[PDB]
This record gives structure tokens, sequence and C-alpha cells, in this order.
């Protein structure tokens, strides 16, 4: 509360930290469904049924112009990419399966580099 303040944790890394993390997701195997956004104009259904897209390229321009507030602003967008993957595809599709896969890779590094 009002001069009340929990220990200083050391932030100076993170956004070097989320550029690495994003780095290696950006160049796994599976992330060719996220690399950029979603063709609005060629996927039927896209822009009425998935209310905010997000892709790695977007959130590398937001990371890269100082659009993330903190760590957990750019971890819900990450997440946010893998949650609209699963909202438009079947998880028996190669797309759904990526999904699933990169969402696991994602959460190990952001808990062995943060927790």
């Amino acid at each position: 509360s009002m001069s009340v303040k929990k220990p200083k944790r050391d932030d100076s890394k993170d956004l070097a930290l989320c550029s690495m993390i994003l780095t290696e997701m950006e160049t796994h195997e599976d992330a060719w469904p996220f690399l950029l956004p979603v063709n609005l104009k060629l996927v039927p259904g896209y822009k009425k049924v998935i209310k905010k897209p997000m892709d790695f390229s977007t959130i590398r321009e937001k990371l890269s112009s100082g659009q993330y507030p903190n760590l957990e602003t750019f971890a819900l967008d990450v997440r946010l990419v893998f949650d609209n993957c699963e909202t438009f595809n079947e998880d028996d599709s190669d797309i759904g399966r990526a999904g699933h896969n990169m969402r696991k890779y994602f959460e190990k590094k952001w808990t062995d580099t943060f927790k």
C-alpha cells in the first residue's frame, strides 16, 4: 500500500529474455502456422470468429517498439496465439497439433526462465 513495498524483483533482463524465448519459438519447426497474421481476405470465418488475432511477427514488432509494459502482457499475447489456434482448428489436424506442441514448448521455456 502507500509507502509499503514488497522487495524489488530485478526486471532489467526481462526484455532480452522475452526476445530470446520469441527467437526460439520463431525458429521451431512447427511455428509455420503462427509466423504471420492470418489473411483475413482469404480465410473464411476468421475475421468474425477470432476477436483478437495474434501471431509471432506482430508480437515481435510490439516487443521491439516498447508496447509490452511487463513480462505478463507478453505471455498473454503468446498464449492468445495458441488459444486462437484451438478455437479455429481441430485437435486432430496438422495446425491443431502444431499449436499444442508450441504451447508446451513455450510454457516450459517460460517456467525455466522466470519461475
